[PDB]
């Protein structure tokens, strides 16, 4: 069933590049200057910015603009993961519950993984790349604002040492998504079941697109780890941003669309 | 590496971990299932039973210093066992004592799922068996602090992986190159690579119908991560509760700094 994998791989990238507009791929043309992407790197730069890379969520304080900034783009993720899912062979036929629980704990290890994408030591890509936030610029943001960002990188920096394409990440992030262990699943049984298909997908995969690269299967795995550790520490971040933070108040509407 | 030469990698390391832990999950499993006259533990599930145990084999204060002191016999056992990897004493010193403080927590939480079913633990090489019930009926935060560790083994034990299979498990976990203040990344690396590749070859000839499971055992290394996590967090509740309590240095050292 060797054909039968590569035809899985085929299936998953093809619909990858689909649901996800800005890949692996282009973000790294830009970032190796390889059209050029306007930089944000302190508040002036910022300032124009916003009326030129015309973000798409502009409704006074700079560093709750950039988080809030960051919650939007992360909830239109989210539908993009959602579309991407559906069609990961056997998902939709999993029971609704099912299928709303394997998203609601995985959207945050895929982004988390993506967002890897758009980064390197130096900063992350906006808005579909026409923007670039300064890892420094983001380091030095006040209140526990400048230690939400820096994990990220740091993470990021280990992550993209393994030099992995969307090809790869394709089936990785089909992998997060079957997650048998995610609480309060009614049927585990065809979950783990489809996992296995994607995870003899992605060895093969990374055994033929890397084939210098020994153990890049396991060590990939091995990284499954440091998502979990920092989507946790992500959470904790939260709820001391709500429970410290009156500035960050919100229109009632506004609250209910990014409360997840 | 050739397969020949993975298999005598393997093999010396479940020599090794034959000669450094006197508990195997072979000894355990026999003494759980039994049929054994010769081999059957007292059973503690009751604080009278537990008075009746100290002549056979506060309370719940007395439980979690139980485990200490186990805890650091269990830490001279893996240290003993990490001197057997291969490559593993030629590394730079700091590196060496950097994998063991973060190892052997996972390590110790690996190995207590071979002495647990879902009811309860062996405890004192075997000759006793404390119920899980009787654990989470503890008082204060210690009602609290074994049950995640049975959740885990449940799960874990599901996996039925034996000693030779735990042994290159193990190796892999010391041989971490993603351990907080590591100097020299790429040589553990590389022999974790060999290890990894040792696992992998092992679980395919001893479990050729488990598919996947050199997958599934290397995810369940996040489950490891997350209650040492749990375990650590707690330590600190009681640090600063019970004053009295104290700490063994081997176990003090372990803790700083996650
Ligand atoms: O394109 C993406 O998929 C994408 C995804 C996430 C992020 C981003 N999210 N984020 C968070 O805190 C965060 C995460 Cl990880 C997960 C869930 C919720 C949150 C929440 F709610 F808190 F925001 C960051 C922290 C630090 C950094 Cl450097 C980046 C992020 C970005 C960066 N911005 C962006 C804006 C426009 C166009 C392209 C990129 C992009």
């Amino acid at each position: 069933e060797s054909a039968d994998l590569r035809a899985l791989a085929k299936h998953l990238y093809d619909s990858y590049i689909k649901s996800f507009p800005l890949t692996k791929a282009k973000a790294r043309a830009i970032l190796t200057g390889k059209k050029s992407p306007f930089v944000i790197y302190d508040m002036n730069s910022l300032m124009m910015g916003e009326d030129k890379i015309k973000f798409k969520h502009i409704t006074k304080e700079v560093a709750i603009r950039i988080f809030q900034g960051c919650q939007f783009r992360s909830v239109e993720a989210v539908q993009e993961i959602t579309e991407y899912a559906k069609s990961i062979p056997g998902f939709v036929n999993l029971d609704l519950n099912d299928q709303v629980t394997l998203l609601k704990y995985g959207v945050h290890e895929i982004i988390y993984t993506m967002l890897a994408s758009l980064m390197n030591k130096d900063g992350v890509l906006i808005s579909e790349g026409q923007g670039f936030m300064t890892r420094e610029f983001l380091k030095s943001l006040r209140k526990p604002f400048g230690d939400f960002m820096e994990p990220k990188f740091e993470f990021a920096v280990k992550f993209n040492a393994l030099e992995l394409d969307d090809s790869d990440l394709a089936i990785f992030i089909a992998v997060i998504i079957l997650s048998g262990d995610r609480p309060g699943l009614l049927n585990v049984k065809p979950i783990e079941d489809i996992q296995d298909n994607l995870l003899q997908a992605l060895e093969l995969q990374l055994k033929l697109n890397h084939p210098e690269s020994s153990q890049l299967f396991a060590k990939l795995l091995q990284k499954m780890t440091d998502l979990r550790q920092i989507v946790t520490e992500h959470v904790q971040l939260l709820q001391v941003i709500k429970k410290t933070e009156t500035d960050m108040s919100l229109h009632p509407l506004l609250q209910e669309i990014y409360k997840d």
